[PDB]
């Protein structure tokens, strides 16, 4: 295992993100990558690997650029990645998002993996598009099934511009939504592993990741 920063094709994305993980694992969000590796963030097989367990706990890049949905310049994140079979006890983790930041509060989008959902689906991937930024019973969502977890790599490609949000998975446009009601100006991408519910370690393996 070696520092991810050793793999040059990860450097452009590393230069415009910081790595968030729990307070127990890191004093400060990581901003300097050369030489850095830990159990939660390392490179094996030339890939950049995030590993975290515990509900709410994350090992996730937080991209520093912040924008509104109305933006004329595309914001886009594309990842080539593998979700290895999760361990029994791992229920729900998020491997890409559009975070709503300080004004939005809640994520506009989460791309997540789930042991079980009903919409009876097992081992299934979800895009959740928030219809408002509200908590608990008051929140409204569009939940878009993304299908079964690929057993090997796949490509996820998230875009927003001019109030349109899309997500392509291996080229197929599975999410295509007007997000103009989401007026907040503090959105930004993240990628990695953020565990919603699960005690065992989840691991998310990136073969490439670029933002633009
Ligand atoms: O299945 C279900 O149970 C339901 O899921 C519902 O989606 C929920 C999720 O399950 C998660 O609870 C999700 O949690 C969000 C949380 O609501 C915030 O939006 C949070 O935002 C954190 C940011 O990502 C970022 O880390 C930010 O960093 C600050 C921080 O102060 C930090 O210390 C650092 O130093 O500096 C930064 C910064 O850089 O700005 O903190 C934000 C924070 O509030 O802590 O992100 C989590 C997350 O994991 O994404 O919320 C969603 C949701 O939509 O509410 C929903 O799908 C529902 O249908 C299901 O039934």
């Amino acid at each position: 295992r070696r520092p991810p920063w050793d793999i040059a094709r990860f450097r452009p994305a590393l230069r415009v993100a910081k790595l968030q993980a729990p307070d127990s694992v890191q004093r400060k969000d990581v901003r300097s990558f050369p030489n850095f590796q830990a159990d939660h963030f390392y490179s094996e097989n030339r890939d950049m690997v995030f590993v975290m367990g515990g509900d709410s706990q994350r090992s996730e890049l937080r991209f520093l650029d912040e924008w509104s949905v109305r933006t004329s310049s595309t914001r886009r994140m594309v990842g080539v990645l593998t979700l290895p079979t999760p361990l029994r006890g791992m229920k729900h983790f998020t491997w890409m998002q559009v975070a709503g930041g300080s004004k939005g509060k809640k994520p506009l989008l989460r791309l997540s993996w789930h042991d079980k959902r009903e919409q009876d689906l097992r081992n299934t991937m979800l895009a959740t598009v928030r219809l408002n930024n509200k908590s608990g019973d008051a929140g409204r969502f569009k939940k878009i099934v993304l299908g079964t977890r690929p057993s090997g790599r796949f490509v996820a490609d998230v875009r927003v511009e001019r109030s349109r949000l899309t997500v392509r998975l291996n080229g197929r446009k599975l999410v295509d939504e007007d997000v103009g009601y989401w007026t907040y100006s503090t959105n930004y991408f993240k990628a990695g592993v953020a565990v919603q519910e699960g005690s065992p370690d989840a691991r998310v393996v990136f073969h490439g990741l670029t933002v633009s």
